[PDB]
DNA sequence: GAATGTAACCATCGTTGGTCGGCAGCAG
DNA sequence: CCTGCTGCCGACCAACGATGGTTACATTCC
DNA sequence: GAATGTAACCATCGT
DNA sequence: CGATGGTTACATTCC
């Protein structure tokens, strides 16, 4: 496990040096792309649509259309002109209780590990927000975008760890607009009745080792009989 | 809206005929680069290292490569061998406490609307989750590859809506082995007591329109400024 | 075979669309009248008694008759205040056992043909109903007047059939009301042993293609053999 | 209750006098038509499309619609050529086991009583056909048209009836031709497991006095109140 | 301009990230052993002068010796059980006055640089310093040695600087007992009035650029000869 | 308690004779190295490692490396050239009010006690300067060196004994004006009260027996136990 | 809109590179 | 009854090298 | 195009 | 000798 950002999180008088670690490695199997005789490797080679011609990455500029307004042409002077901010603080913005930001808002997750031999401020923050139960929103800028974001602590087994999950912009999500749960439907008492031991009967609880990605499974070992093969 | 899938959640009996919305859109400026001297699209030719020949999409074939093991070529006759998974039900698995999944599992949502002519499966579905507290746990396969995720219902407004997150499988998520926190700290009453007056001076409730992307909005009002003077 | 009937069984979650087809179709010959001396067809034509003059359907209103009252006069207004409903969903009350309907009650069959993409839910339903050999009491609706009615699984050999079977209302059913078997008559056994042989000796299985409509056969080569001169 | 049909039942040398009552009476109210402005009862007049006259009774003669075969005229003669179908004897034919007869052949039902101050016969007969289960399938002719029936003896308290059942010939029976059901589908034994429940959740015994027509009885208070209304 | 120590401030769950600097740099001229005929630099050698046998580093003890205790030896595993003292913070103890403690403990002085541009808390740290006017007493090690030392913000132009002072151990510093002020001696207080009069006639305002060193001055200007 | 210089002061028309203690003395435990089983005492032997030449005391001689390389020799000519520095009284240059001097170049404490039996005049001097609050810079002369120091005066309970501060030279601050410290970034109201109520907190009063050196004191015990045992 | 690649650049860990230290000799 | 002055030697900061990993973006499929 | 209503007749059990 | 319920066959708002 590689950090990823070493900053520090940061509200007016408090400063609590951290790294950020990828909290979630996605499994899938990975390909390459290569030619169906030779298997030689594939590159992609950029050609320009008036002239035919073969350009370098420095010959790129950015465009935007928009329907009709086609080619706006942004050139990097502008994003210059534009208070780009790549900084290191995870700037802490409020304190909110944890049950208020609902689950479709997380994008991803980041682990927090005290970056110094002087963990005592990480130690108080993580204690503090775990025993009252808030959650403190946060601007988390990773590479060079800055992105809403929520710093969280939860426990693995006897570790007390913070966590930063980065969320959608709340204008970002949309509203459903559907007009058939307008209207209502008459439900019988039997009827809610009877779906009580309908959800009972399968109820249980949330075991994660039941739940397996098969056909990742079936795609590794098919790999392996080639590999051997 | 357009839906992107149309299809039934079935467990049995049950069998609520469904359409699924993206829930989250994304805001973000998408920009494609174009020829600097000319302002023309940038098209990607792909070339074969082995002879530099012009290659076809037609003309290829997935690899994987993984250090001892070269040239491991996967053929489009071993997917087939693979059990396809067209699947256009949402399979339940079981239903869980609300709380019993973590917030790191998600990591996309999407919405459910009633398909069928009458709306009563869908409703009440709805009603004894919510009544109970319960997630389920399911198999969702949006464009052929099934992923984990979580039904849920949500009230906006005065709708009751039910709601897709697919999650990650349980695998996934790494463990913090970080020997750091495994090292005691001794604190006292004190300092534990002030850090209650700093945190909860700025504590506040959740309010949604409280924050914007600023970049966003300052790069989308550069665009306009440079659509206009041309 | 033509559908009658579109709609899905529900009770609840469960809701299972299916199709409707009449089972049992009489095998009878339906003869017009016709007029002696000019073989034309005959519309008969509503004449009023108090009028004496023909009445269109639109001029027509229903009536009822007890004893004493007679000219109850009832228009659709009050039709419309009494609820009416064509709803296109067979509801299902219980699961009563299969024995426990005697076969007085049933009065016509209909098959129920699955009615959706996938007809796992249909097939499941069917499965479940033959092993615990249980019946479903229902309220089908046909083109209004809601019927009570039974539903049950029946193998047609190979092939696993749901059926709608409508029932009389349980207060449809005369009360066998006959003093004579009030009072008991002294039989011996040496007797009641000859009238058990002698039932035994026609005793037989059954079978379908042994009993046939003789009179139509003869009433349908009659008019063939008119028709072909 | 009124006799609808006195005879015997037929077995060569055996003779069960007896008379026969409809089972069943449907509740149903009948309304007839009255002019919407007088009151009066239609009566209707039969006026054939050839003539614009009305015509007696005797002047028609039934016909035989089939495609291009039409104005068959079916006189006096042809109908008298058939044997005569009044009949007053129940011919009994065979004897079969009571689970034999499906519950779909059924059509209607009647009640039989010993039409005689001699019983004994036809509490032997049930007696027969109680211990040993089985049902007499017979010809039965009410009016003038010959049915086939079956014969089952049935207990209200301890009194034991005989019952006749119209029985629909085995050429009016349809045959399913679904492809659907023919083919198989992959089932897992946990969907059946789930289908015990729901089954039996909503799984009771049958009682009589627990269903009623509804709408009848609502439809029922409807005359009443107008007729006492004035 | 070289950071000697890199750590932060923390007194709590406050941690402020800061680089020290040496904020005195003696401008004496210092020499080195030289030889008059050789031009060679000296290397001493480690030679025990009571056997003559020859002796090198890593394998001599540390020794304690005085009074009536002789050649009490310290190893290597004593000093283990000594809880290592290179904690990489500067704790904060308390928050005392800046006008209470004595010019007699400062040593040494410290230039405090600020991190990366993540430095509101330093800025915070200083301003509300100079407005109550209060030092805080710390526990700075720079190598291994845990001294005793006193926080203090003070002004420079228009930037604000924070520096850390040293002290020495309040034990470390003698009882003057001297009874020759044992005696109760009067003071005439016309003496006083004509002391008063003393004391403005030389009372010059501390100007640092009117007293310069003069032994440094002169002797750069002999070596301009020779170079 | 034994005293290091003794003179005066030169005021012109006032001539205190004195003797000077060292106020304070470092308690750290000094350790020297033996052989672990001859125990000697290491004399390090003083051989150029260039040429072979044993070099004698008299024959060092101190050499400067300075600009690049130009290790120029220093011979009695010189020391004659700079004038004798063996005098062994201190002068007085201003007077200045004690709030002006400022700790950053305080390094060392001296005591001082009236050499003579006419001690009026000591207490005299000690007497104005305390009603004046101005400390009188001086140049201390100690062995072989030239220092700048700074009288005071301070109370120890209820004796009257004045003090020799010898300050760092002016010219030896090095200057820490950073760009960052010069880049102001924007104060909001609301940590200040925090930042205040958190210093507050641990606010308290300075009684310099509350601190010992406990690495050094416990170590003490350490050889106490050692040489014990 | 969804997965699925490629191709930029950025970032954290690595490890060779000079100071400024804290620990000891000597001056009648 | 002390104190100035240096190498036996030692922990402290920058400049490129490898390796993930993020971000952006076209290309297929509706 | 069946299912649903309703009137028409004659058969028929009850005196 | 008088009434009831059985087959007739007809006009409807239909998946």
């Amino acid at each position: 496990m590689r950090a990823i950002w070493t900053g520090s999180i940061a509200f007016g008088l408090v400063n609590v040096p951290v790294k950020v670690y990828s909290a979630t490695a996605d499994h899938d199997i990975r390909f390459h792309q290569v030619h169906a005789k030779d298997n030689g490797r594939i590159r992609y080679k950029r050609v320009c649509e008036a002239c035919g011609e073969v350009v370098d990455y420095r010959d790129l500029a950015r465009a935007y259309e928009s329907g009709d307004g086609q080619m706006v042409a942004i050139t990097d002077d502008d994003i210059a002109s534009l208070p780009e901010e790549r900084s290191r603080e995870i700037e802490v913005l409020e304190f909110v209780p944890a049950a208020d930001v609902d689950p479709m808002m997380f994008d991803r997750s980041y682990f927090l590990e005290p970056d110094s031999k002087s963990s005592k401020s990480y130690v108080l923050l993580a204690k503090t927000l775990a025993e009252t139960d808030r959650m403190a929103i946060v601007h988390f800028t990773l590479r060079n975008k800055t992105r809403l974001a929520a710093l969280r602590v939860k426990d693995f087994g006897k570790r007390e760890v913070m966590m930063v999950h980065t969320l959608l912009w709340p204008d970002e999500i949309r509203d459903p607009d559907f007009p058939v749960l307008d209207q209502k439907v008459e439900i019988k008492p039997a009827e809610l009745k009877m779906a009580g031991q309908v959800v009972d009967s399968m109820a249980d609880d949330f075991n994660p080792d039941r739940y397996h990605d098969t056909y990742q499974e079936q795609l590794q070992e098919l790999i392996d009989t080639k590999l051997e093969g």
